[PDB]
């Protein structure tokens, strides 16, 4: 199940996209340089959007307690994050930016 994201020439280096999933919560895509990666968009130590928060390299900064997570590994990179983020495929065809419904 491949979602349809955005062309990759409409996201600029170090900025990030929410992708909205049905019957789930939705995926926060990021792009990194040239290299897109994705995982869930919820921090998973608050109900926080991480997509609200600051990408600093490829890590993500969530808005709140100083938290964040790899967005490669969707492991924590920060206190007080523990649990690790749900990460997903992406893959870009033809321009355009697509990312897996299901985590992996
Ligand atoms: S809600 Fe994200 S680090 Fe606490
Ligand atoms: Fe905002
Ligand atoms: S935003």
């Amino acid at each position: 199940i491949w979602l349809k994201v955005c062309a990759a020439s409409d996201m600029q280096p170090g900025t990030i996209r929410r992708v909205n999933r049905v019957g789930a919560a939705p995926l926060a895509v990021y792009r990194v340089g040239d290299q897109f990666y994705a995982t869930e968009d919820t921090c998973t130590h608050g109900i926080a959007s991480l997509s609200e928060g600051t990408l600093d390299g490829d890590v993500i900064e969530c808005p709140f307690h100083g938290g964040a997570f790899n967005v490669c590994t969707g492991m924590p990179a920060s206190s007080p994050c523990t649990v690790p983020l749900g990460v997903f495929e992406v893959e870009v065809k033809e321009g355009e930016v697509y990312v897996a419904g299901e985590k992996k």
